[PDB]
């Protein structure tokens, strides 16, 4: 419990959270048959993915994969 | 053409991926009305956003600001 989320610092998680949230916003509209909702959906599903790309590029290396 | 993965780290990261990618596809029958569909986007959204708080909160004690 705690409705305040921490503002976007200069963080790829800080920002990908930011993304994720957005999105489960737009599910509504999207599956209303609204077609600005399923863009920003899709918009923000692919910057996502381009975040956790960066993250993985890095972490892989960092872990043992 | 990067439809290619690594095999998944022992992480959320790599969990994550297969989350976010798979969303994209969940954008096409979500709007097309399908209500299992906007179920599966939404569930892989919240699932998706968890895994991040968990990572940013740890990266929260990592780095400073």
């Amino acid at each position: 419990m705690g409705h305040h989320h921490h503002h976007h610092s200069h963080s790829k998680y800080a920002e990908l959270l930011a993304i994720i949230e957005e999105l489960g916003k737009e599910i509504r509209p999207t599956y209303a048959g609204s077609k600005s909702a399923m863009e920003r959906l899709k918009r923000g599903i692919i910057h996502a993915r381009g975040l956790v790309r960066e993250c993985l590029a890095e972490t892989e290396r960092n872990a043992r994969s």
